[PDB]
């Protein structure tokens, strides 16, 4: 714990709070190390906003000098987070809008109303599971019984993933995200995931349905998307759709239970559940780091330069704790704070999250339904002793022991 001018991101997530504070105090641009690979980290709000609209920063991995020289390869444990197939994720420019449009149109709040009953149905279902599990005052894992399955169910409904394949998806993703997965196994899981979605796209081509995957395939709007692009989008939509939303639900519940006066505020209708959700995103949101962007040429920030070829990471957790924007109490959870909804936790610029409306809806429906159903819900384990899974880029809580109460 001597001074270092490069900040190593610990992959066991041993001290997230401290690391997040360190990242802020070294910011708003600072050198980080990711499992032995160097990059810059944007930890400031204003500077992130600027760079996320800066055209000289591209997603394409071939723009990465460390990928050109071959000093970073597929053996890097984080490689699956950026070296993926052509999709809205990995593209920039006029091409990019073509890859987003059907998704953004499908995920407008008004189109989402059609999905609302389905979400309600799954929330009711899994609450029933919660009732049965937590009977006779037993300790229950809120994640595995409620928060983990709900978002997969919902995104699978939207994309048209069959009910019976979802378990296997969840197993893959656990392996994919965990630092502890052997790299040879992770890459194999990555190939198996690719294989599954390739066949899902072929199936939806042969027999299209009332789902977004079928819309990605057959476009009214009216050049049709290629096979790589449909598959690519599909992958991005399910992975993101599931992994982030799980976190958002668990962190909201933790935040509110650990600040019961504030839970009271939303229950008695003085602050919207929605606002509670926004402050959760600012304070304790699903994304820790977002890999990764690359400079097509030198980028001059006045008293700093991002060199051509260099990798740039968006540290969205640190950005949410920005004191310049949120004030001295940034590190506090406060759903009444004036800047609650002024975060960029869904991102900014062209690559801004297209599912943001769905995420907000899922949480807005899930949270009041949870606490209405179980008003004396409380932790069977001190909330501050709930550990993160060793997942470096994602705010992935391990387990959430509760009693239904009463
Ligand atoms: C709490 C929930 C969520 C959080 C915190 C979140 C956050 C983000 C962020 C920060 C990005 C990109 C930021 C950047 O490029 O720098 C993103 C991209 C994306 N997200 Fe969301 N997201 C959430 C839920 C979702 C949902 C529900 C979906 C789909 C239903 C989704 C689908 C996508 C896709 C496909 C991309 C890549 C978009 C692109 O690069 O153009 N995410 N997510
Ligand atoms: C980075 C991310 C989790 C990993 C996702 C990413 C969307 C694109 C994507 C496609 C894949 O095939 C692997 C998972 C990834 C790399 C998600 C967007 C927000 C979320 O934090
Ligand atoms: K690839
Ligand atoms: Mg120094």
């Amino acid at each position: 714990c001597p001074h270092s001018d490069t900040l190593t991101i610990d992959p066991m997530i041993t001290d997230l709070a401290g690391e997040t504070s360190r990242l802020r105090a070294a910011g708003p641009l600072t050198r980080i190390d990711l499992l032995g690979v160097p990059a810059l980290a944007v930890t400031g709000h204003t500077l992130a906003r600027q760079l996320l609209t800066d055209t000289r920063l591209v997603k394409d991995i071939n723009a990465w000098s460390l990928w050109q020289s071959g000093t970073v390869t597929r053996q890097w444990p984080l490689i699956g987070m950026i070296d993926v197939d052509r999709s809205m994720f990995t593209v920039d420019g006029p091409e990019h809008r073509r890859l987003r449009i059907k998704t953004t149109q499908a995920l407008t709040r008004r189109r989402l109303d059609a999905l609302k009953p389905t979400i309600e149905r799954y929330v009711a279902e899994l609450l029933d599971d919660l009732e049965r599990a937590g009977a006779d005052g037993a300790v229950v894992d809120l994640k595995s019984v409620f928060a983990y399955p709900l978002p997969m169910r919902v995104i699978s409904a939207l994309m048209g993933v069959p009910s019976e394949d979802q378990e296997q998806l969840l197993t893959w993703y656990k392996a994919f995200f965990s630092i502890l997965t052997p790299q040879d196994e992770r890459l194999r899981v990555i190939d198996e995931m690719h294989g599954y979605f390739t066949e899902m796209v072929r199936r939806k081509t042969a027999e299209p349905g009332d789902d977004l995957t079928s819309a990605l395939i057959y476009a009214t709007d009216g050049t049709p998307l290629t096979e790589e692009e449909v598959i690519g989008n599909l992958q991005a939509l399910v992975a993101a759709g599931h992994e982030t939303t799980v976190s958002l639900i668990l962190t909201a519940v933790r935040a509110l239970l650990s600040h019961p006066e504030q839970l009271r505020l939303v229950r008695d209708g003085e602050i919207g559940w929605e606002t509670a959700i926004e402050e959760t995103l600012r304070w304790d949101g699903p994304v820790i780091h977002l890999l990764m962007r690359f400079a097509t040429e030198d980028i001059d920030l006045g008293d700093a330069v991002i060199p051509r070829g260099e990798g740039v990471v968006m540290s969205y957790r640190a950005i949410g704790r920005d004191i310049t924007v949120h004030g001295a109490d940034a590190d506090d959870f406060d759903i009444t704070r004036a800047t609650a909804a002024r975060h960029i936790s869904f991102g900014h610029g062209p690559h801004i999250c297209p599912g943001a409306a769905l995420a907000r809806l899922e949480a807005a429906i899930a949270l009041p339904a949870l606490f209405t159903r179980f008003p004396h819900l409380h932790p069977a384990l001190p909330l501050d002793q709930i550990p993160n899974l060793p997942v470096l880029t994602q705010n992935d809580l391990s387990h959430f022991p509760i009693h239904l109460g009463r």
